[PDB]
């Protein structure tokens, strides 16, 4: 059908105003400390700590498969990121220093990006 075509450039399009923010984000963690899923062979115990992992690399696969219906949906993965550190390493670490300034600079990035999802529909 016409419409499931249409709905399908909405979607896609939606997918390019993602992959650009994942890219304004990914660009506030010079570090890559949240680029690649923790290691299950360096860190072994992680699952007993963290039930829902995420990483940027992860988001990325998600997103090129058009994975994500909405900005909430995405939103959603970034903050596992973010608070997924916050619990599994302590305060006094660069780990969990890294995350605390990730969400303080996406915070501008999200912000603009939601005005502009509810603004092109």
């Amino acid at each position: 059908s016409m419409e499931q075509v249409a709905m399908e450039l909405r979607l896609t399009e939606l997918t390019r105003l993602l992959r650009s923010v994942l890219d304004q984000l990914q660009d506030k963690d010079p570090a890559r400390i949240f680029a690649q899923p923790v290691s299950l062979k360096e860190v072994p115990d992680y699952l007993d700590h963290i039930k829902h992992p995420m990483d940027f690399a992860t988001m990325r696969k998600r997103l090129e498969a058009q994975g994500y219906k909405n900005l909430h949906e995405f939103e959603e993965d970034f903050d596992l990121i973010i608070d997924n550190c916050m619990k599994y390493n302590a305060r006094d670490t660069v780990f969990y220093r890294a995350a605390v300034r990730l969400r303080d600079q996406g915070g501008v990035v999200l912000r603009q990006a939601r005005r502009e999802v509810d603004s092109i529909g």
